[PDB]
């Protein structure tokens, strides 16, 4: 197509191909005096709005209005419902700017009818380390779809970051854009078969039948790794060497602060669940999956998907498969339906042992105004929300 918008912007024209040698922004010497100060112009009857996250009204708003008009699978059977506790730690990590949680209402309702939100990370992209905005939550009313306002709330992020002295952007979406750095496929593992044969997401057949497919998917309730536990604030030293050690092979990952691994692990029940296995006051290993419901549409029986999404799983004492059989076995034990992963890191090493399918689609990954080789999944060492 015709990318009207996209092409507008520093990021890679369809056919652009950099090698290794290339690493660096489409637009550099950038100055922060130079920025627009005013607002992008919406169209008349509609407003910017600042929404407060940490106040559980503004954050219900929030809620809403992606409850009801966020992403939905190609055939309209699942759209994700992210909760409000979920959204709540998803914007306010360290550092976050409520500034940066940008919402647009219809001033005659005064109802939120537009949202978009960015946080700060460090991001290492081929080995060098630049500050970003991880951008993520956009989302349009659906009875205001195809008018153009997206690019409004994206140019108007770009703007309020850029104010930052920050000229970076990391992003993921389903639907392709120019241009991914990489696109990975994801994989689903069956936990509860019998609820995900009867909502339409997996299938019988005269060889497979109800009776067998439940048998095939069966797991024993016994840990590989016997001390596998919550993980509590005394590990996050451990954890952020850990984890910090094992991310520096990848080509794209987040460079975690203490505080940040504090952040994004310290469990919170039906948002985060993160376990370890500590040896000698030492974390040796360690499971982490965020919970992610999908509402179900037009299902007489379920309303909801529960679904626990891999995030990031580091073993020292066991193989990866042992490992990420014990996330599968955790996830089980926390009432999960099905257990999701993307072909990141090491993880599809693991797909065809462990039982995972294939499934429908892939996550594309970008960055905005930076120039680099693009490169296969299994180098992707980060998973955006
Ligand atoms: C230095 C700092 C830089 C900061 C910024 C970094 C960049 C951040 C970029 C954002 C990253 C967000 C990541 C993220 O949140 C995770 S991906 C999930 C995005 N949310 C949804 O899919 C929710 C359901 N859909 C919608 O709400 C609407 O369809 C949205 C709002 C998606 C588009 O609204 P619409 O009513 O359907 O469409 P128009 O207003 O008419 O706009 C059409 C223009 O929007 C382009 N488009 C469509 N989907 C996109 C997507 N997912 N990323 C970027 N661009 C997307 C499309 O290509 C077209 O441009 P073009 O004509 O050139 O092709
Ligand atoms: C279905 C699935 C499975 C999986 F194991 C990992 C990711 C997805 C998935 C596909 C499309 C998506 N669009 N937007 C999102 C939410 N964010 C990642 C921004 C999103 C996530
Ligand atoms: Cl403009
Ligand atoms: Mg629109």
């Amino acid at each position: 197509i015709d990318y009207k918008f996209w092409y507008t912007q520093p990021v890679p024209k369809i056919n652009d191909e950099f090698n290794e040698s290339v690493n660096e922004p489409f637009i550099s010497d950038n100055k922060v005096e130079d920025v627009r100060k005013d607002e992008y112009k919406l169209p008349p009857g509609y407003s910017w709005y600042v929404c407060d996250v940490k106040d559980e009204k503004d954050r219900s708003e929030i809620y809403t209005l992606l409850t009801d008009n966020y992403v939905e699978d190609d055939d309209n059977i699942f759209r994700f419902n992210y909760s409000a506790e979920f959204l709540l730690w998803a914007l306010t990590s360290p550092n976050y700017l409520k500034t940066w949680h940008i919402g647009v209402k219809y001033d005659a309702s005064n109802k939120l009818i537009g949202f978009i939100s960015a946080i700060p990370t460090d991001i290492c992209i081929h080995k060098r380390t630049i500050k970003m905005a991880e951008v993520n939550f956009l989302c349009v009313h659906k009875t205001l779809r195809s008018k153009r306002l997206a690019p409004v709330l994206i140019k108007e992020i770009t703007r309020r970051i850029n104010l930052e002295n920050i000229w970076q952007a990391i992003y993921t979406a389903g639907v392709y854009l120019p241009k991914p750095v990489s696109d990975a496929r994801y994989y689903h593992r069956s936990i509860n078969v019998k609820k995900l044969i009867e909502i339409g997401f997996s299938s019988l057949n005269s060889r497979l039948t109800m009776s067998r497919a439940i048998k095939l998917y069966r797991v024993e309730d016994t840990l590989n790794i016997k001390n596998m536990r919550l993980m509590k604030k005394k590990d996050v030293e451990g954890v952020h060497k850990l984890l910090g050690s094992y991310l520096e092979q990848f080509n794209l990952y987040a460079v975690f602060t203490k505080e940040e691994i504090a952040h994004w692990f310290l469990p919170i029940e039906n948002v985060i669940y993160t376990y370890v296995n500590e040896e000698n006051g030492k974390i040796k290993d360690m499971i982490s999956f965020y919970s992610l419901p999908s509402q179900i549409l037009g299902n007489d029986k379920y309303s909801t998907l529960n679904a626990a999404y891999s995030f990031y799983n580091v073993t020292t004492t066991a193989t990866f498969k042992q490992l990420m059989q014990d996330a599968i076995l955790l996830a089980k034990r926390n009432n999960f339906d099905v257990f999701n992963a993307l072909e990141v890191m090491q993880n599809k090493s693991v797909f065809e042992d462990l039982k995972f399918g294939e499934g429908d689609g892939s996550l594309k990954y970008y960055l905005y105004n930076w120039k680099c080789a693009s490169f296969a999944p299994a180098h992707v060492g980060i998973v955006l929300l």
